[PDB]
């Protein structure tokens, strides 16, 4: 289907961080490279986020907003997708040059958030997640948090949100045979995109601490992590914007 085709379509490529792993495992380092693949990362996630279906149809200042505000989720959903499907997530993947081990995972002084990017990552198995659940999940979740008032034209962001969780469904749907699994299904995936929530929420405290501490640890923020981070997260941490849940 038309659907299918573009997200398999868009779907950014890989990316390096710009990491020297001739240099030895500091926290500085580290995490300064992490920020790094973030900023890269972010000029991808918009080119991908203009580029989806109907995308360019919210208001000018509502693209900028959700992409502002879900950019974490993003990221960290296909980082497991791809430790999972290049290391059998067996370690985090975050990039080819930017791979992490029980030990760099300690080094970053965020070994716990790991663990649970890790069950994520581990989660695309047991589930037997297939490319295009993946791919529909992912393009979900940038519709997966906004402003508790309201964006500027919540209407179209509601259909627009509703027309890809139907996409979903005819995803599901496409292979099924059973009334039974088939919506066991959906119940599966719709808790999937809700563990993401939480631990992006852990990362956007720690990456807000992070920046705050930045010169006293001696962690470079690229420019527009460093912007983003400091106007737009804040409001996730103060209960301004708030992510979308399909359970509670
Ligand atoms: N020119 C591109 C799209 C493009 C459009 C815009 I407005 C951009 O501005 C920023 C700056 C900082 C941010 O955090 C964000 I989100 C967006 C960028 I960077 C790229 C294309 O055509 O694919
Ligand atoms: N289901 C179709 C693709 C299809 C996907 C989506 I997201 C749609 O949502 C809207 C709604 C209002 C708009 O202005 C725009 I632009 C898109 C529609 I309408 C159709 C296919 O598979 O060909
Ligand atoms: C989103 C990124 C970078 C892109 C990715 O593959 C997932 C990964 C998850 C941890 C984030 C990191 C960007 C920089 C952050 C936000 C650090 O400041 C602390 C947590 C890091």
């Amino acid at each position: 289907p038309i659907f299918l085709n573009v997200l398999e379509a868009i779907e950014p490529g890989v990316v390096c961080a710009g990491h020297d792993n001739n240099q030895p495992d500091s926290f500085a380092a580290l995490l300064s490279s992490l920020n790094e693949l973030g900023e890269r990362q972010l000029v991808h996630v918009v080119k991908w986020a203009k580029a989806l279906p109907g995308f360019r149809n919210l208001h000018v200042d509502d693209q900028m907003a959700v992409i502002q505000y879900s950019w974490m989720g993003l990221m960290v959903f296909a980082m497991g997708w791809r430790s999972f499907t290049n290391v059998n997530s067996r370690m985090l993947y975050f990039a080819p040059d930017l791979v992490f081990n029980e030990y760099r995972m300690h080094k970053s002084r965020m070994y716990s958030q790991c663990v649970r990017m890790r069950h994520l990552s581990q989660e695309f198995g047991w589930l037997q997640i297939t490319p295009q659940e993946f791919l529909c999940m992912k393009a979900l979740l940038l519709f997966s948090i906004i402003p508790v008032d309201g964006l500027k034209n919540q209407k179209f962001f509601d259909e627009l949100r509703m027309n890809y969780i139907k996409e979903l469904d005819r995803i599901i749907a496409c292979k099924r045979k059973n009334p039974t699994s088939c919506s066991r299904r959906f119940y599966q995936l719709t808790k999937l995109l809700d563990s993401v929530q939480p631990i992006a929420r852990e990362l956007h405290q720690f990456t807000f601490d992070l920046l705050i501490k930045s010169h006293m640890v001696s962690v470079d923020f690229p420019e527009m992590m460093a912007e983003i981070i400091s106007v737009q997260v804040p409001k996730i941490l103060s209960g301004k914007v708030k992510p979308i849940y399909f359970h509670t």
